[PDB]
């Protein structure tokens, strides 16, 4: 339908030949099927992982490497035909470090990306709507939606397709249009038509657009256009304008990126410099520059080596694996912070009805007044059976199954149930199984009046789909809805208009069904009915109604509570402003009380078990509700976020007496106490900012439309996957699941990448520290160069490679989820840790030196054996009778080097061993935990084998292999590096640990 905002409602209607009620013969919805398709848009695949490439080669610190390899091609084409071997040997040794990183990210980047369309995907989207098949909505398929037939959408919906208003059944409709026309605040919508037929989305003001939200009311529409006509399917992947930003912890290690950036530039510089003597040497040719040439690419290899090219795809990495391994838990992980951010979590808010509990509702209890007479009053009370929504039990009144038509109460009791209600029950054939539409605490009413058939109505007949709303209907047709005052949580009740549908009907005028709050609507009310009879509340009266609504709600069941009355003789129709829901409350007054119903919503399993969990890791459990103080405190007790027989007097507050207190003391109280009840929804919002106010990072866990500003709030909000769109919306994540124990998960998860990022930092710089201080101990101990360019770089993508990524794959520490939170304050790098790294770079960087002299000094059996002063190497054409009959060809010896450079990259590996943990011991925390650092450990140590034993690489890379009793040295340097850092993990792990 084409400008459908243009025409009428009546124009829309007969355009496609359907009745307004009706909606689609299975006929009509065969033939649209065929003309118009499904209601879907062409889904989303992988082929070209090319621009999963394209990003791994983006972050600085790769771009330098990549214009390291480019230079040293510039270089290429200037080398002397003798070691141009060595010359084009470099920059795929550049290279090769940066593609192998490549490989791991895009590779982890697309897993990721494949376990989300498998959750998105998993579970497909409804929609409500009206088809001639069935008397009541039905449930179906969102992508089965064709345009013509009406769909019906209410408070929390999502919208499915294009729709035309044709009628709104609340007294107002507003809508979350964010997504679409770009405008922040929900805006109102009306029935009319907007003559210009150009007019755009803003001036629609009769259209709801898929993909878009329901932020209040309840409303009809005829579909106008699906698919990829929707104004929101035709500007998809000419979209994808999202601009993907970078995770808090992101930015702060690529900051920590140039912070290295600047120092490690500097002590390449501050080499090029402390070497301008060499430029002109026997050895380095012997040219003004040709020397200068040389120590630049000592410079810019030793920067390569020091610079942490792995950081970027390393943190890209662990985040990928973040969202994976979430996914494999069924929680969608909307935003890349939200794992990582999780970590610091202090404080969990969460709402209580369908998030804590499973929102499964169905009244077991429900009283009416039986007898009143002087500070006497009685009740009737009765129970009633099924716990589904299937309309199938019976009420009990002493263990009998009753005729509840028997009771004038109950009677009307059923009628305002039914009437005062915008929720239906629809059967699921495929299923075999009755499903609620709009929210439980309705439908549960449903169900109660399906089960009461107050008006003996034959269902007996009726397929599983008819019984599912007949006796509802029966009520209805017995009075007429003239209007509904829409449900509000500042008045917490909500009412109906009615009068008689024919001229009888129980002609004796016009009524108002309330229902609501206990505690609002038994206030509201002047008068009890006692059957059809009517008397005046008084104070015995009220203060039974309410004992019992007190005891059901705090005892075993913890029963959710709900009042029932009726105006008698409302206002006139017309003394009636419907456009302030302020003035609601005020059109319910003058109330009968009619009775009342206590629902059971058992809370989920996983609840008590996460929260004793969370209270192990530091982490604070607060419930916030709209539900009666009484049955939060109840639930809290049964979830244990409060002891069985606890006082909580300073540790509960109502919304109310919350509002009593003045700011600093709310703010206080937010800090204390656990449990919040009978709460609006400016109030979660406000607890969680007083939270953040002693700055600590909150979360917030919910389903409802009223928790929609706390998870915006919140540093990451959780929505359940049973709840509305518009929670969905606001959330950093949601649990397709529901299971409140991923939570925990994800919190795990989150201190598990942090700790990740650590010892990868820790290994990085402990190494190439090492190695830079195994350079400039070497010029500043007058010995000969230690190592070569490519010598670096092989180290460097030996070291900095495989074995570093490796890291990202620790398992958790072994009290990972047994600290406390990590402050948000707390420090990248600690200052003990930073002792850490110069007390390990340190031993490296004088074990390398050490063994390249031990090839010179106590050269046990090795070929020039030079002893004491060694120092002196340069003053050999010169003073050679210092030197008994020593060539002085043996100081240009490859030798000493290759007994350097295998100690460098055998230390390192040892030193990853140590990044298994920060403070475990590697005895506590066994190597063989991370396999993947093994295997790539492995790969390294071969890989360095093939360049010391395989003919054309040792010239190449000027080494000569070694005596299997030189590597004995090699070890015996390398393998104590383990019990230095393992006594620097003793001292942490029982003086500073935090
Ligand atoms: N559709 C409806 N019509 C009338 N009253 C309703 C209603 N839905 C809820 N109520 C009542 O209004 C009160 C407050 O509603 P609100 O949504 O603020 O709390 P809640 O108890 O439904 C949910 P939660 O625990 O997730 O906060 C409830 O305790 C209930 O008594
Ligand atoms: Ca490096
Ligand atoms: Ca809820
Ligand atoms: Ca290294
Ligand atoms: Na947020």
């Amino acid at each position: 339908m084409e400008a459908a905002h243009s025409k009428s409602t009546e124009e829309c209607l007969a355009y496609f030949g359907v009745s307004e009620t009706t909606g689609l013969t299975p006929d009509q919805v065969k033939r649209h099927l065929e003309k118009y398709g499904h209601n879907e848009l062409p889904a989303e695949e992988g082929k070209s992982l090319w621009e999963l490439v394209i990003e791994q080669f983006e972050d600085l610190l790769v771009r330098i490497l990549l214009l390291a390899a480019c230079i040293s091609f510039v270089l290429a084409w200037f080398e002397e035909g003798e070691e141009t071997i060595t010359a084009f040997v470099e920059p795929f040794v550049i290279l090769l470090i940066l593609i192998a990183n490549a490989i791991v990210g895009v590779w982890q980047e697309r897993n990721a990306e494949n376990a989300i369309e498998a959750l998105k995907e998993y579970e497909p989207e409804m929609g409500k709507v009206y088809r001639a098949d069935r008397k009541s909505v039905q449930r179906i398929k969102a992508r089965d939606i064709v345009p013509g037939d009406i769909v019906e959408v209410a408070v929390g919906d999502k919208v499915p397709a294009d729709i035309r208003i044709l009628s709104i059944k609340s007294t107002t409709l507003r809508v979350d249009q964010s997504i679409l026309t770009g405008e922040s605040v929900s805006v109102i919508k009306h029935t009319e038509p907007v003559p210009d037929p150009r007019a755009v989305n803003q001036d629609k003001k009769n259209m709801l657009f898929s993909g878009t939200n329901i932020a209040a009311g309840k409303a009809l529409g005829i579909v106008a256009t699906t698919g990829v006509s929707t104004e929101i399917g035709k500007i998809r992947d000419q979209m994808a304008a999202t601009e993907q930003d970078k995770t808090p912890l992101q930015q702060k290690l690529d900051e920590f990126g140039e912070q290295l950036s600047k120092v490690i530039s500097l002590i390449c510089v501050a080499v090029w410099l402390i070497n301008i003597g060499h430029f002109n040497d026997p050895v380095h040719g012997g040219s003004w520059i040709r020397g200068a040439i040389y120590y630049f690419k000592i410079a810019v290899a030793l920067a390569v080596a020091a610079i942490p090219e792995g950081l970027p795809a390393v943190i890209t990495t662990c985040l990928a694996l973040g969202t994976r391994r979430m996914a494999k838990k069924n929680a969608i992980v909307r935003s890349l912070p939200s794992v990582e951010t999780l970590g610091c979590t202090s404080v969990i808010c969460s709402d209580k009805t369908g998030t804590l509990t499973t929102n499964q509702m169905s009244v077991c209890k429900m009283f009416i007044i039986d007898k009143v007479d002087g500070d006497f009053c009685s009740l009737n009370e009765f129970s009633i059976t099924g716990s589904t929504y299937a309309p199938e039990g019976e009420v009990l009144k002493n263990d009998k199954p009753i005729r509840s038509g028997q009771f004038d109460g109950l009677v009307e009791l059923a009628t305002i149930c039914a009437l005062c209600n915008d929720s239906s029950l629809d059967f699921n054939e495929t299923k075999g199984v009755y499903e609620k539409v709009g929210e439980a605490t309705e439908t549960a009413l449903t169900t109660l009046v399906e089960k009461m058939n107050v008006f003996n109505t034959e269902v007996r007949n009726l397929s599983k789909v008819e019984r599912a709303n007949a006796c509802n209907s029966v009520i209805r047709q017995l009075m007429k809805k003239e209007f509904t005052l829409e449900f509000s949580r500042d008045r917490k009740s909500m009412s109906v208009y009615c009068s008689p549908a024919k001229s009888s009907r129980a002609a004796v005028g016009n009524k108002m069904f309330v229902k609501g709050a206990p505690e609002g609507v038994i206030d509201r009310c002047n008068y009890v009915r006692v059957g059809t009879t009517r008397v005046p509340m008084t104070g015995p009266v009220k203060e039974k109604i309410l004992s019992v609504i007190k005891e059901w709600g705090t005892g075993r069941d913890t029963l959710r509570c709900l009042a029932l009355a009726t105006r008698d003789t409302p206002p006139k129709r017309e003394e009636m402003v419907l456009d302030d829901s302020s003035r609601f409350m005020e059109y319910e007054t003058d109330l009968t009380f009619v009775g009342v119903v206590g629902m059971l919503d058992p809370p989920r399993k996983e609840v008590m078990g996460s929260i004793q969990l969370c209270r192990d890791a530091g982490i604070r459990v607060i419930m916030i509700t709209g539900d009666n103080k009484g049955t939060a405190i109840a639930i809290c007790r049964r979830i244990g976020i409060f002891g069985e027989n606890e006082e909580v007097a300073d540790r509960a507050y109502t919304g109310r007496e919350f509002d009593d207190l003045p700011l600093a003391e709310q703010r206080e109280a937010c800090r204390r106490a656990c449990c919040f009840a009978r709460v609006e929804p400016s109030h979660k919002s406000k607890i969680v900012e007083y939270l953040q106010s002693y700055d600590e990072i909150t979360a917030m866990t919910g389903d409802g439309v009223n928790d929609a500003p706390a998870l915006k709030k919140a540093e990451i909000g959780i929505a359940m996957g049973s709840g509305t769109a518009v929670a969905k919306t606001a959330s950093e994540m949601v649990l397709a699941d529901d299971n409140f124990s991923t939570i925990v998960a994800a919190v795990e998860e989150g201190r598990a990448i942090y700790n990740n990022m650590k010892q990868f930092i820790r290994y990085l710089i402990s190494s190439n520290v090492g190695e830079v201080v195994c350079i400039f101990l070497t010029a500043a101990l007058g010995l000969p160069e230690a190592l070569i360019p490519v010598q670096l770089l092989w180290v460097n993508l030996v070291t900095d490679g495989l074995p570093a990524t490796a890291l990202g794959f620790n398992p958790p520490d072994l009290d990972i989820m047994d600290r406390p939170p990590r402050s948000p304050k707390e420090p990248l790098i600690s200052g003990w840790l930073f002792f850490r790294y110069m007390a390990i770079g340190g031993y490296v960087g004088a074990a390398t030196v050490g063994a390249a002299a031990w090839w010179f000094m106590y050269a046990e059996d090795g070929p020039g054996v030079t002893y004491h002063q060694l120092t002196h190497f340069m003053q050999c054409t010169e003073d050679h009778p210092h030197f008994e009959g020593l060539d002085c060809e043996i100081f240009e010896a490859p030798e000493p080097m290759t007994m350097a450079l295998s100690v460098l990259v055998t230390i390192e590996m040892c030193n990853a061993l140590n990044s298994l943990s920060e403070n475990q011991s590697l005895m506590r925390m066994p190597p063989w935990v991370n396999i993947w650092l093994l295997g790539s450990i492995c790969l390294s140590m071969s890989l360095h084998f093939l360049i010391l034993y395989v003919d054309p690489l040792p010239m190449i890379f000027k080494l000569k292999a070694l005596d299997l009793t030189q590597w004995l040295m090699v070890l015996k340097i390398s393998l104590p590096v383990i019990g230095l850092d393992e006594i620097l993990k003793f001292i942490a792990r029982n003086y500073l640990e935090g």
